[PDB]
């Protein structure tokens, strides 16, 4: 069996593991990875403006 | 005679005749001549403005 140890200083995981099981062979979408983030490439714009 | 015939599809010119005498060798305004265009030619203008 083969693992992948990970690490968040994040608090709500205080002494908390969760386990699960995941492929590191495939990047594409498919029913056999825990979760997929589908992700969007995004800019930023910059304008002047007039509010009250 | 020379004679020039334009057509429009307004309904208000139906079944109706106009004439009158033109002077077509002129681009500048004569006192025999029918009607000239006052024409400023106004430019568009681009510009991003704060509406409400």
């Amino acid at each position: 069996y083969d693992y992948t140890i990970a690490r968040i200083s994040d608090l709500r995981m205080k002494d908390k593991i969760v386990m699960t099981f995941i492929l590191p062979n495939e990047s594409e979408p498919h029913p056999l990875q825990h979760g997929v983030l589908g992700f969007i490439p995004e800019y930023l714009v910059d304008f002047n403006m007039i509010r009250n």
